[PDB]
């Protein structure tokens, strides 16, 4: 599924992630947007063999399992097709633990290229949250 910006704003708050450790709501949507485009389809293959899933891009080499990235481990303990449901509960529920790790949203090289040090509030402006 495709989301509209402010229908995953809105997805994403209600799911906690609203300043959730401190991240506004237009960090995670900016995220979302240069990480997917939005889309929970999305997949990137890594150059170590891992993957990528899902509207935040959780890669398969520490959250997710999808049988081959061979030593891997499965921290979010869900298999990484869970990230590509247009339900974004999984993708939401694993970027909790990633987000709480203590590198924040640094784990996310779209975010601390693209994001970080921006007017991330432009992102949610204009939505009914
Ligand atoms: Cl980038
Ligand atoms: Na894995």
């Amino acid at each position: 599924k495709v989301f509209g910006r402010c229908e995953l704003a809105a997805a994403m708050k209600r799911h906690g992630l609203d300043n959730y450790r401190g991240y506004s709501l237009g960090n995670w949507v900016c995220a979302a947007k240069f990480e997917s485009n939005f889309n929970t389809q999305a997949t990137n293959r890594n150059t170590d063999g891992s993957t990528d899933y899902g509207i935040l891009q959780i890669n398969s080499r520490w959250w997710c399992n999808d049988g081959r990235t061979p030593g891997s481990r499965n921290l979010c303990n869900i298999p990484c097709s869970a990230l590509l449901s247009s339900d974004i509960t999984a993708s939401v529920n694993c970027a909790k633990k990633i987000v709480s790790d203590g590198n924040g949203m640094n784990a996310w090289v779209a975010w601390r290229n693209r994001c970080k040090g921006t007017d991330v509030q432009a992102w949610i402006r204009g939505c009914r949250l």
